[PDB]
Parts: structure tokens; sequence; C-alpha cells
């Protein structure tokens, strides 16, 4: 891929984000493409489990993953990120640091911001896995990312 | 490139470290290759500056540090690091966690540990910098990693 992208889950816990993530690996991996997934809670585990959840640490965690996401994309890779947090503030960050960014909204009908307007939004536990995938995947080749 | 590595700078403060990070940077670049630089004093700015300096503080961002090499070099990038550290330690880590892994020492004649059996030693201050970037590409030829 000349140029990677960051594929950013997110909605409100419960809404399927982690199995779309995997599944997504899984095909576009299957394809031959260079992918990455930076799972939030695995990267924390692996890197800092004792840094606790203050407000600092919450923002440094927020950094480590953006910033892996950034280098990633930058160089070819498709970066499939899912980082929980509710609050849009994380996502406006990523969306200024990572130029090619691409924002999947998994919606289901502290508290959950919405995003303003996400290059996807999927209807939560409607579609089977694979129908979520190929969602993604044709919103990618839309934006001129596949 | 089907397979990326990184070039892990190590030697004693002033022996050319930083210098030698920047100019194979910007020669790779030339020559076409996917390159990053993870110069640790940089990252540690950027991604956590009021971390601190504890033996903590400081094994994290050596995690970090690694990690993003890692990942960068697992995915077709030249990854040059220059993290400022006199201890063996977390080279033996890092050659631990990056399968393609070049160790370039610059040797100078808390304090400074030599690495066993580094893939390269440049005698400090001895060759021109552009004479020492053709030998760590030279290097990573006879390994084949260019
Ligand atoms: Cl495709
Ligand atoms: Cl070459």
């Amino acid at each position: 891929l000349e140029d990677g992208f960051t594929i950013w889950l997110t909605g409100p816990s419960g809404a399927g984000k982690s199995t779309l993530a995997y599944a997504l690996e899984k095909k576009l991996l299957e394809k031959g493409f260079r992918v990455e997934i930076l799972d939030g809670d695995v990267i924390r585990n692996t890197l800092y489990p004792n840094i606790g959840f203050s407000k600092e640490a919450r923002e440094m965690h927020n950094r480590v993953v953006i910033h892996l996401a950034k280098l990633l994309s930058k160089n070819g890779v498709i970066t499939i990120v899912s980082l929980i947090s509710p609050y849009r503030a994380v996502r406006e960050y990523a969306r200024k640091e990572i130029q090619n960014f691409m924002e999947v909204y998994i919606h289901s009908p502290g508290v959950y911001e919405e995003p303003e307007n996400p290059e996807l939004k999927i209807e939560s536990h409607k579609m089977s896995i694979e129908e979520e995938v190929d969602t993604v995947i044709r919103t990618a080749q839309k934006l001129g990312y596949l």
C-alpha cells in the first residue's frame, strides 16, 4: 500500500467493536495487506500494566496508541484501532495526528459521546460480521484508501 | 522491503550516535526506503514529558520505544533507534523482541556496558559520517537486511 491508513472503531460498550476489529484484521491479512490491530487493553497490559487509571495515565496511553497508529499508517500499514473510551476528545486528537483516518461508528440505540460525521456508521448487531467487514472495506475503497 | 529491520545505535555519551542516526535516516530516505528514527528523548518529550526519571518510568519508556520498533520493523520499515542508555539490559530485551535486529556499537576509548557481539562496531570519530553511514549499509547488506 503506497499509503497506509487507520480504521478507528468507536461506539458504546457492547456494540461489537472488538469483534469487528479482529475480523477486519483476519480478512485484510488474508487479502495480503500489512495490517496491525492496536487493542487498547492489550497494549496497556503489555507496555504499562501498572500505570493506573488517573487522567494523566489515560492521556499518556491515548498518546501512545495514537502515535503507534500514526507511524504505522504513514508507512503503508492498515492500522485497526479499538481503544475503549466514550469520549470524542481522543478521537478528534487522533484524526488531527493521523492523515489517513477512517472512523467506524457502531451505533447502538462517562456517557458515550457520538461522533459528528464518521466515515462509516453501522447499526450494532444487525448484520453478520462478514457483512460488517465488507461494509468497512467498501467504505475504504470509496475513500480511496483501498 | 519484504522485511524491515531495526538499526539499534549504542555507545557512550558523545560517541556520535545521534549524528549517525539522522544521517542514516537521510541517506535511506533518499534511496527510497521507508525509514523511521526513534530518538528516545524526542519520543519521551512528545508522548510523556512529565513521566519522571524513576526506574518504572525508564522501563516503561524503553518498552514503548522497543514496541514501536518491533511493529515498524515487522511491517517493512527500517527503524533507526537512538535510545540513550548505558545498560545492556534494554538492548538484550530489544533483541529478543525484534526479529531483524542489527546493533551498531560506536566504541569510544552508570558506566557504559559494552555489548557482547554487536553486528557492527565503529570506532568513534575515526571515519567521516558519510563513511559511517556507508559501513552500516554494507553491514545490513551482508546480513541480508538490505
Ligand atoms: Cl480489496
Ligand atoms: Cl542500497
